[PDB]
């Protein structure tokens, strides 16, 4: 599958692709305002992960640091990224379906539009202000807007029993964004695609 990661912010971004225990394609690269780079995804990729990264220096090796996102200061990503992360989630050929969504339940750094490139679904968009009215307690000194899992570690919010409910945190990604999950057990949000679909994900859709 095609997935092509257009961005469209006017800051330089670093792309990112894994399934959490490799990289997707290249694992990553930068993407400069404006510019598009298409990776390929293989086929029954279960658990895949498309993010942004922000304010990245690498060096010549490909070794360094992010400020959002950073998957253990590689630029070409092997692992899931450091929150807060504005996530696109896929699995796809599962049964003969694609399925899709935006998360919200590790932050939010950039927003994001993920959408088909062809037939037969719909997007999903998370594209609202988060960064600028993120609670107070909330906000990432080094840049972004994180989940109340990250900061305070409880069962309640990280739903580690499995029984957690909606909490003042959750309602506020979920009121930005209505089309994201805003927590472990957030009435899901996901979209079924055709198996085999190709997508596009655009950073500052609008």
């Amino acid at each position: 599958a095609t997935f092509e990661i257009v961005n469209r912010c006017s800051y330089t971004v670093w792309a990112a692709a894994s399934k959490g225990d490799a990289a997707l394609d290249a694992g990553g690269r930068q993407l400069n305002s404006g510019e598009s780079w298409t990776i390929n995804v293989e086929p029954g990729t279960n658990g895949g992960k498309i993010w942004a990264r922000t304010d990245c220096y690498f060096d010549d090796s490909g070794s360094g640091i992010c400020k959002t996102g950073d998957c253990g200061g590689l630029l070409r990503c092997k692992r899931f990224g450091r929150p807060p992360t504005t996530l696109a989630e896929f699995s796809l050929n599962q049964y003969g379906k694609d399925y899709i969504d935006i998360s919200n339940i590790k932050g939010f750094n950039v927003p994001m539009n993920f959408s088909p490139t062809t037939r037969g679904c719909r997007g999903v968009r998370c594209a609202a202000d988060i960064v600028g009215q993120c609670p107070a307690k909330l906000k990432a000194p080094g840049g972004g807007c994180n989940d109340a899992c990250t900061v305070f570690q409880t069962s309640e919010y990280c739903c580690t029993t499995g029984k957690c409910g909606p909490t003042e945190y959750s309602r506020f990604f979920k009121r930005l964004c209505p089309d994201a999950f805003s927590y472990v057990l957030d009435k899901p949000t996901t979209v079924t695609c055709p198996g085999s679909s190709n997508y596009r994900v655009t950073f500052c859709p609008t």
